[PDB]
């Protein structure tokens, strides 16, 4: 007996069994199961995903909500539920860590060498807990697409990887970073800057946008031009700044590629990236 | 999409091929079964062939691979393996190129739990990992209701059972009992490896697994002393391990698995058996 499921409303399962059950019953009804994976605390970053995820003809939207163990956070269940209800989201999935992690971690994902790189300096079982977690998402919910903010660029090139190297049948969506007026990308983490932090952090998208314009005269220009713009932004320290082709390898001499950085401003940390364009 | 014909065997050597033709004839309603084999078959992964084959409305994949990662030599004979799969009836092959598995080498892979450093693994630290990465694959592309593994391998059908619950697979694991020649001796293709004497030595296994089994009334210590003293009685037979866990592989008067491992000459030899402490 599947359970109820009330369309046009937003349904809420905490059991995986519940909502792969749904999932598998809407699929079979000819909907299109639309992932999009969260930690809660939602801003209009991650319902630009939503949005995206809605615009499929024939979609049901399913978001997750659910923090990882292995990959302090404040919560807000009862607001990010009404956004999705605003947003005519129709499941949430809430799971616990009890449920997601009944015999604790055992199996686990082994990401490729881009997980130590960058993002994976600071924090080396970082996307291991990140693929871990996407992986049985994708089990549970099945998904036709699933999606991602470019935000977290190399969160995405990696479940881009997960989805290839194990056959996985969803289709990976890479989501435009939403930003500020100014061009901050959106995050919960820039409520803690103060005045002063607020208006240096403005450089990490200046230095990227600049770089992505510099990038006609080649791929130095385009470095120094962003190490210029973040040189010219006090309490502002760099944790990396580099240009890579798309995949995340090594830039090629010409052709597409990402400009990401990292930073920060006094105890937050900051992250963005860019398309470039090498020529 | 590629052809299906039913009733004969269709051989897909593409990833994509198979996995379009399972979709497909799932949606038709027929419940998909999957046997992961390296090839080299035998009796003992036909009764595995079989045991998918009772079940009602399926379509039978058996997949013929042989894994670069698991090891760290094997037998092919892969006319033999499509004609004994035709003459049971099996319907899909699925034969992949290593090249189409692994078109980015050793990338993103499965880490399996601390099992896996035991018992097999003890002296292969990468030899699980490498099957339950190729599984997970198999498992993707060619998404079937049911799996099946001999309990000849017990070690990799309890991982196999942790890799299904713990990346929430949507496939049930289907053990099947081990197949053993007249005198006992469990099948295994490494068993050509072994001249007349050595054949002859290697009855010391299940002679002394079955053994344990039934002095297992008096106890664990019982069962385990009959296994050894046997083992101990057999000529030329080296023992790597004879150990007694619980079904789940954790340690042990229950119910459990006996297990043993043993060279005869350069073959390793593998056996296991249930085991019920103070049950007649
Ligand atoms: C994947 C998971 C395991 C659940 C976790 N590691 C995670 O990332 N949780 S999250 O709550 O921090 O982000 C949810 C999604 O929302 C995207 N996102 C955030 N800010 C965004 C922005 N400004 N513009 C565009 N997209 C944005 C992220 O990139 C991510 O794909
Ligand atoms: C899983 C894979 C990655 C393909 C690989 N590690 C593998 O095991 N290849 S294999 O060709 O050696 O065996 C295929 C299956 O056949 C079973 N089996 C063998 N002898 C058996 C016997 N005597 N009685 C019952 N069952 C028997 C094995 O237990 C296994 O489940």
């Amino acid at each position: 007996a599947i359970p109820a499921f009330h369309p046009g409303e937003l349904n809420v399962y905490s059991a995986p069994g519940d909502v792969a059950d749904v999932s598998r019953a809407l699929r079979l009804t000819g909907r299109r199961v639309m992932l999009v994976p969260t930690m809660g605390a939602l801003h209009e970053g991650h319902l630009a995903l939503v949005r995206a995820a809605k615009r499929v003809p024939g979609s049901v939207v399913v978001v997750s909500i659910f923090v990882n163990p292995m990959q302090a956070y404040p919560r807000t269940p009862d607001d990010d539920l009404a956004q999705l209800r605003a947003e005519g989201v129709e499941i949430a999935f809430t799971p616990t860590t009890a449920a997601m992690y009944p015999d604790g971690l055992r199996t686990t994902v082994q990401p490729g060498p881009l997980a130590a790189e960058l993002e994976g300096g600071p924090r080396p079982t970082h996307f291991a807990g990140v693929l871990t977690v996407v992986l049985k998402l994708l089990q549970i919910v099945r998904p036709d697409r699933v999606f991602f903010g470019e935000k977290d660029y190399q969160q995405l090139v990696l479940i881009r990887q997960l989805v290839a190297d194990f056959n996985l049948d969803v289709a990976v969506v890479g989501v435009p970073t939403v930003r500020e007026a100014d061009g901050l990308a959106m995050s919960s983490r820039n409520r803690y800057l103060d005045p002063a932090q607020r208006a240096a952090a403005v450089a990490l998208s200046a230095a990227l946008t600049a770089a992505a314009h510099a990038a006609t005269a080649g791929a130095q220009a385009a470095l120094d031009a962003a190490r210029a713009v973040l040189d010219a932004a006090p309490g502002v320290a760099v944790d990396y700044l580099e240009l890579r082709d798309i995949g995340l390898g090594p830039m090629p001499l010409n052709g597409s590629g990402r400009l990401l950085v990292a930073a920060r401003l006094g105890t937050t940390r900051l992250l963005d990236n860019i398309a470039i364009e090498i020529g």
